[PDB]
């Protein structure tokens, strides 16, 4: 049932690759495909981009690629554009299971006048629209990979991993979950609990939902999946349902899991963190615990994984 992947020598590296390519001399990769991930009612367009790196820019799950969009740096004529980082949304084997491609999950940054709603493409995000406008055969300047915070701890193949995403923050977790459940990786046989929480605006904004729903069916004892749709659902207080509200609903079980050594991951919008922190603080304090001290301990034990912006 698990999908054969190749080449298995991608498992041989003892340390993660880092900054194999730098902005001074990027790797010229090639677009394989670009597809919209979302339906018509989604507030923004999010696309899935498959990139052929030919095996020259391997990575581990949870890392990022840098992309240098074309054109001159506007705040520095003569200079190339600044790198934009994107969380890799694929396993190290990639979506074609061959170790030649990696995938990105990209939200089109688009400017609307607050009063007249008029989109203004001159104020749109350069790299995100460059990427989602790409077509098979287009060239892309790649740097990296980079990142260590979101590397998956594999020392315990029965560990618990609590994955908290908003929007494109789901990207590393798509990679984690394929490695845990989809791909035939003989040296990593996951038998723990993986728990994905995903917050998006509405059902049309969900990302990779059919893939995650399939894991529920195939691995009911090892995978849990909870969604917060902020424009379509209300929390117990009658406000918009955010992922912090779903965390609160399970806060007893989550704290028990953390106390037992679970890893917790946060990826996506930085704006989700204050509300999430308040929720965990409330739960720690009811139990008689200092959240400041508990969080410090979680970080010391390497259980606390944050990459937001
Ligand atoms: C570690 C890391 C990982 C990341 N992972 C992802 C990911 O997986 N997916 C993802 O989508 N993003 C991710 N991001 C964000 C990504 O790096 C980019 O910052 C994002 O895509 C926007 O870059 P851009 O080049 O499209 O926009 P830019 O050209 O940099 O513009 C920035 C913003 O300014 C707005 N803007 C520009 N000019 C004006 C103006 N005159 N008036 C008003 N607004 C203006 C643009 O519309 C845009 O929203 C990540 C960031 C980090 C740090
Ligand atoms: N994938 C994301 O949306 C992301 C990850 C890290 C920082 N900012 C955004
Ligand atoms: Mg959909």
């Amino acid at each position: 049932s698990k999908v054969s992947v190749a080449p298995l020598h991608l498992e041989s590296a003892k340390e993660p690759p880092l900054n194999t390519y730098k902005p001074k001399e990027p790797f010229t990769a090639t677009i394989v495909s670009v597809e919209s991930l979302v339906g018509p009612k989604a507030p923004g367009e999010t696309c899935h981009i498959v990139i052929d790196h030919g095996g020259n820019v391997p990575y581990w799950e949870g890392q990022s690629y840098g992309v240098i969009p074309p054109g001159e740096n506007p705040k520095k004529p003569g200079a190339p554009q600044n790198v934009r980082l994107y969380s890799i949304a694929s396993t190290r084997y990639g979506d074609n299971f061959d170790g030649r491609t990696g995938s990105l999950c990209v939200r089109r940054a688009v400017y609307y006048d607050p009063e007249t709603g008029k989109e203004d493409p001159s104020k749109n995000g350069v790299c995100s629209n460059f990427l989602c406008n790409s077509k098979p055969g287009d060239k892309i300047q790649l740097t990296g990979p980079s990142g260590k915070i979101m590397l998956l701890p594999e020392e315990d193949p029965n560990a618990t991993h609590i994955m908290i995403a908003t929007g494109t923050g789901v990207a590393p977790f798509r990679g984690y979950l394929r490695r845990m459940f989809m791909e035939d990786v003989p040296n990593y046989r996951f038998g723990g609990l993986a728990w994905l929480f995903l917050g998006v605006a509405n059902s049309d904004s969900l990302l990779y939902d059919e893939e995650f729903t399939s894991y529920l069916k195939q691995y009911p004892d090892n995978f849990r999946y909870d969604k917060a749709l902020s424009r379509e659902q209300k929390n117990r207080s009658g406000g918009k349902m955010y992922v912090q509200d779903k965390i609160e609903e399970y806060s007893d079980e989550i704290f028990k899991l953390l106390d037992g050594g679970a890893h917790i991951y946060f990826c996506g919008l930085k704006g989700m963190m204050p509300g999430i922190q308040d929720t965990l603080k409330k739960v720690a304090e009811r139990r008689g615990e200092s959240w400041d001290q508990k969080l410090a301990q979680l970080k010391k034990n390497k259980q606390w994984h944050v990459e937001v912006s």
